[PDB]
């Protein structure tokens, strides 16, 4: 299962990489601080799920997820953010989840288990 | 497929029930204007889906949906509401959708179809 993290804050992404590597067999295939990088990355790579915050550079996380959700064989989309204002837009684009920061290991851990199964099932 | 509508407000419940009757095969087993009457009704009837707004007498839409989501063989839950602030909670309880009022007819119609499919898959 290939995934990327789109998180402008080092501690946040460093944080998230750890729970994924420990609690799943997911291959994190990339991490990003810039929205444009992810755009460029996505033309030449096909991923299974993306974890993203929103207030990220060049191209914010809603636009990005909106765009990605138009893709054929699109990845799962999981927002992990301190801001609660974009959850409605997230329902509109059919996000897998919207996790508020600060979060608890178990929120993240159960989502990861749900997400693994959802990928499996498809 | 048996469904209930939970809506304070006559024109809104008429609109939504017209949409359901017209663009789906679902059966409206009941329309409730009060959260407690729903929780009682649910003690003697099993439903496949519930459509609800949030600011409803006696027992709020969020607490109700949280409760119902604990059930075995839980119905799908779909918020249809003018209030934007509860969509993070709706993700936490794993709502099927969360649609802002005023809505376009097509928003409802596409959701019914996606809802029908998810139910059949189930």
């Amino acid at each position: 299962m290939k995934v990327i993290i789109v998180e402008d804050e080092f501690l946040a992404q460093q944080e998230l990489s750890w729970l994924i590597n420990t609690h799943s067999q997911m291959e994190i295939v990339g991490s990003f601080d810039d929205g444009l990088d992810v755009l460029k990355f996505l033309q030449h790579n096909k991923v299974d799920a993306i974890f993203l915050d929103i207030n990220i550079p060049s191209l914010d996380g809603v636009l990005l997820a909106q765009n990605i959700s138009q893709f054929a064989h699109k990845p799962f989309i999981v927002f992990i953010t301190a801001w609660k204002e974009h959850a409605v837009e997230a329902f509109e684009l059919e996000a897998f989840d919207y996790i508020l920061k600060p979060y608890q290991e178990s929120r993240i851990i159960n989502m990861l288990q749900k997400l693994t199964t959802a990928w499996e099932q498809q």
